[PDB]
Formats: C-alpha cells, structure tokens, sequence
C-alpha cells in the first residue's frame, strides 16, 4: 500500500524557495509518528530541503542522476523506488510536489495536515478529485503557545 503524507497551507501551498517557512511542532510530531519504521520516498529537492537522513526509516531518494550519499538509497524511477521498499505493509511518500503528482494515482491513503496559514509559495500539492476519497479521521487543533496557526489532521482513504 502506498500513502502520501503532506502539510498544506491555504490554496494547497506546500513550499517556497525549497523550504517550508512555517514552524508547527505538533505537525512534525504527527509526521514522525506516522512515518517511523516505514520506508519514506522523496524527491531530490525535498532531500536537499530536509538536509539529513530521517532516523528510523529507510530513506529512498528519486533522482535521474547518480546518488551522492550512501546513507540513503538512490533510485531512478517510480517502479524502482517501490521495489526498493521491499515487502512492507505501507510505503510513505513524503514529497515534494513533483513526486506527489506521480504517486497520487497509485495511493490508497492520504495523511493531510491543513494549516490555517496564508503562504506565498511556488510548490503545491496536486489537485486531487474529492469524490475519490473518504475522510476516515479528522482532528482539529486551535493555535497555542507552541503552534502559531490552527491545524487539522485528516486521513483519507480511496473509495
Ligand atoms: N509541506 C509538505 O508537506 C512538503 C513535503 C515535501 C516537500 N515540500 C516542499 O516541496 C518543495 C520541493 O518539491 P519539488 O516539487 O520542487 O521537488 P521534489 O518533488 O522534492 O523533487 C523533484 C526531483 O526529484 C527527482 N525525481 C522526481 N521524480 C522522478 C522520477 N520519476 N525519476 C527520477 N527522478 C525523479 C528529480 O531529481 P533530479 O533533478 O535529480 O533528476 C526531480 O528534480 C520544497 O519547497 C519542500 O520544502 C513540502
Ligand atoms: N504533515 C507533514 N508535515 C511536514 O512538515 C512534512 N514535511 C515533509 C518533508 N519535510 C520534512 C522536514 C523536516 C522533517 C523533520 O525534521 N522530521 C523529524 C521531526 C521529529 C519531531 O519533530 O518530533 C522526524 O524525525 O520525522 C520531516 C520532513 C513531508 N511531509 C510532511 N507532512
Ligand atoms: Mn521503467
Ligand atoms: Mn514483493
Ligand atoms: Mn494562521
């Protein structure tokens, strides 16, 4: 099973200048809980944005060019990325925009954080078709001293 996990600001913005400009510790904790002990697939730009391997996960990087770091696994196509995960119950696709576009048609589950924040961005989560997806979990949180915007955790499953 393939799942996508992402945090979206208003208008599906996910990034600007190869960064995420907000800081929401509760959402990063949600990301860690839902990805730990699973393989994570990311594109090369997202690898550069994170800047180091994510511990406790098999890190798989898509790039058309040879890898430059043997602490992670480098692959050259979507099918190779999936194969490199092996026989696991759930593969997590962690972006960015170009990678989400390619994996969305193959995904059964979306883990989305909707952040109440207006962000100028240059990268968006794919337009997906709402009729294709059922919301099976949602949890709203007001802003607090640690998290400066309200946010909603949602899990959707392909109908
Ligand atoms: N809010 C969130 O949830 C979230 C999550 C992830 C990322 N982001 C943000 O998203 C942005 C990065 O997204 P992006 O769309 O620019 O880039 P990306 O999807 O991270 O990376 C694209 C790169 O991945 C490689 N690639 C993708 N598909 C491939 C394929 N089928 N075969 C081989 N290589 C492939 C290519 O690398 P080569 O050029 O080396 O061939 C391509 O240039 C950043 O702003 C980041 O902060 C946000
Ligand atoms: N919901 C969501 N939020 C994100 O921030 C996110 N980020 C990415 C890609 N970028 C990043 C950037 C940093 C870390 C990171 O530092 N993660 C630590 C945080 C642990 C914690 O804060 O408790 C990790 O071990 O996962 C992960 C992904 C992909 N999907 C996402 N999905
Ligand atoms: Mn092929
Ligand atoms: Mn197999
Ligand atoms: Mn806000």
């Amino acid at each position: 099973m393939i799942s996508l996990i992402a945090a979206l600001a208003v208008d599906r913005v996910i990034g600007m200048e190869n960064a995420m400009p907000w800081n929401l510790p509760a959402d990063l904790a949600w990301f860690k809980r839902n990805t730990l002990n699973k393989p994570v697939i990311m594109g090369r730009h997202t690898w550069e944005s994170i800047g180091r391997p994510l511990p406790g996960r098999k890190n798989i990087i898509l790039s058309s060019q040879p890898g430059t770091d043997d602490r992670v696994t480098w692959v050259k196509s979507v099918d190779e990325a999936i194969a490199a995960c092996g026989d696991v119950p759930e593969i997590m696709v962690i972006g960015g925009g170009r990678v989400y576009e390619q994996f969305l048609p193959k995904a059964q589950k979306l883990y989305l954080t909707h952040i109440d924040a207006e962000v100028e961005g240059d990268t968006h989560f794919p337009d997906y078709e709402p009729d294709d997806w059922e919301s099976v979990f949602s949890e709203f949180h007001d802003a607090d001293a640690q998290n400066s915007h309200s946010y909603c955790f949602e899990i959707l499953e392909r109908r």
